[PDB]
């Protein structure tokens, strides 16, 4: 049976996404968890929601632990993660309050536990290389894209429209995100050279979220809110918050109406082969 | 009023820019700076100065201890940082024996410390982002510029100039540095993608030094010494009379650049600074 | 004089080389090594070998100890070091099957260590800044080229050979890698950003060894052994463990048979000036002194 956590990152510390019937605290084999996790329903669907960052925003992106929040919700028996990132827009077209279904990444970050396993005593036995080339879970992708429809919200796909035909705000249907380490913004060196590698946003938090959940054997989707142009065309902290306070409302639309159309459908076989997938790239045991 | 830190790289382990007043062994929240901190005057402008990599050149750059270097001459009141750099040139216009007033950067540096901020027990409490499109001191970058001017060094800016004020030795008006980890030099096949990537220069410590001057609410400027053409593109004796020669005109353009800082205001600057230190901190 | 040092990567958890002689349980200044070192001759050349990840594949590639294992084969005497390094290929001409003697690399790893010299109490006392705009040691270079020569293998130099001589599988005489922490192998983005750089391959183990390689003054090459295309080419087998192992049991007897040779070919010449400059440049790049 299904069950989707979501982990709510810049600006979504007030969710509001059903009365919650649970509050649990708990530990991992890798630390805690960045907050107490808040349970409920929609509909018959069982959900958990986790903030990032933690009540507050006091761990900033380098230090959240990433492994206890992924297994925390593995441990819940989560069969997916919705996650929420605020990223600043590197690309003409993506503007703040435009949303952006991700499929790709370039990682930049450092000194951060990025993976389950290893030698050291506090990873889980064993060596794990996973495939990464599409590295979130397509099904879960569509699913997003698909809730952003049936909320009435516009959907732009650079591939099969025109830029005429870029209605704002619009969810846009796929799009590569750079992940640097921060806690600083980038220089606009930085920020042209990420827009001329082909890069649409950048961001701080994605990874390695979305690479321990495929290590979890959990359906992964990020939706990135686009709150910022970055500095090649200036960001600061107070304009992403404010960009946030307006779109907070189609985020929850689009997250409530994913976990309705997740819970609709049969994951059998896609979590057989999440699961099938972590093993057979555990090279100590080939 | 102002008083001037200056952290002196490469060539700078024992400088001497003024007579020496006092001198201050301290620590910092975030452990021992790289050396005893030298307290003088320029004129009537105090100043501080500090190696980077300590007396003797033991503390190579991945070592070196950033945070308590700047906050260590934050702590003393210091108002402005001025910075040396030796580096590599990326590009055929940068030549040995050139000085850069930067701009701008790309970081590949790993492992080091680079900000104050945090949830970690060995920072201070908050989260702090700070905006970093354009990460240097305008004014102070000016003020180093104009100081080597006023030592008749040559001064090219090719966003204003043609090419024939590129004349050696000159200080290019902008540029920007890629820093690396080291402590090994760059590949060909590295110099070659920085070079490609438009890079001007590579170095060692410019980052996370320049992003904790500002975290720290100070007014920052580096002056980069070519030192090499990166491997893109050489008896030891020759370049180190040429190294020699370069320490001497930095030496010149830094004494001119406190002089230069003491005689403006920089009230509004200084809380600026302040400001945008508050407004970057997420956690409030 | 001369004594060759082996490491060995995936598909060389065991070697299976030479025969045993010596097995040294060592430690070094800078911790213990992945396993146990072998001891023994090729021919009348002495030989040392070990595996980077260990007897059982246990330690992932950003946590293999660069500097004992180095350093290790420097307390042995080795002059010199043999690596192999599986890797996936970025163009066209590189296959799966295919060998690569490279020159040149860029390094996007982290948080590993990787030089001998510090200031902190686990590293020697000293600043070495070595330089690397040819980072691996040429002659050896050239005696691995040889060495597939010898054995009957075709060897693809694409400076003076035509884009239509290429005959697979093949060693190609050049080649730069992007070393990537891992575990996870990359994503599409990546590998076309990597491959829009001009990068040949991409390997997770290549450094800090080579680095530390010539920090030690040891005489450095790497063979990489083409297991995969990496996932710009999606019309092909996609990048995984299993296809990975698969293809490094079709291409491991060539891959010993080119280290065996190139172990000869070593003992084969004198190397009293190159050791000497090899040590010389450790020497002139301390910048403590
Ligand atoms: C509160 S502003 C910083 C937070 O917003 C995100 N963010 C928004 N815009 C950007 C940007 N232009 N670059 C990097 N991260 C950004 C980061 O992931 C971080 O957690
Ligand atoms: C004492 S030599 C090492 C110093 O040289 C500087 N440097 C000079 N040239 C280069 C270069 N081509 N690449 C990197 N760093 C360099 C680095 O910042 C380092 O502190
Ligand atoms: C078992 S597959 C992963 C191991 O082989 C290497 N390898 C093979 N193919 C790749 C690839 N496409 N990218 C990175 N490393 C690879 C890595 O260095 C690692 O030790």
């Amino acid at each position: 049976k299904v069950k989707v956590g979501i982990i709510g990152g810049t600006g979504f510390d007030d969710p509001n996404l059903f009365k919650k019937v649970g509050v649990r605290q708990v530990t991992t084999p890798f630390g805690k968890p960045s907050d107490t996790l808040v349970e409920g329903f929609v509909g018959d669907v069982a959900c958990v929601v986790l903030p990032r960052h933690g009540k507050g925003h006091l761990i900033p992106p380098s230090e959240v632990n990433y492994r206890a929040n992924v297994w925390a919700l593995k441990d819940l028996g989560c069969t997916h993660i919705l996650a929420t990132n605020a990223c600043g827009s590197l690309q003409e077209d993506l503007v703040p309050g435009d949303f952006v279904v991700l499929n790709q990444f370039m990682d930049k970050t450092w000194g951060r536990e990025n993976t389950f396993y290893g030698s050291k005593p506090d990873s889980l036995k064993g060596v794990l290389h996973m495939p990464m080339a599409e590295p979130f879970c397509e099904r879960t992708r569509q699913i997003l894209i698909q809730a952003a429809r049936n909320k009435s919200i516009n959907v732009y796909d650079k591939k099969t429209m025109d830029k005429s035909a870029c209605i704002h705000p619009c969810v846009h249907a796929e799009g590569s995100a750079v992940t640097i380490n921060g806690p600083r913004f980038s220089t606009r060196c930085e920020s042209f050279i990420h827009k001329a590698m082909g890069l649409d946003i950048v961001n701080m938090t994605l990874v390695p979220e979305v690479s321990l959940a495929r290590e979890a054997g959990l359906s992964y989707a990020s939706i990135a809110i686009v709150t910022d142009f970055d500095c090649w065309k200036h960001v600061c902290v107070d304009m992403v918050l404010e960009q946030f306070r307006k779109s907070v409302v189609h985020v929850r639309e689009i997250l409530l109406e994913a976990v309705a159309l997740i819970g609709a459908e049969d994951w059998t076989k896609t979590i057989e082969a999440n699961k099938a997938l972590v093993m057979s790239s555990r090279q100590d045991l080939l």
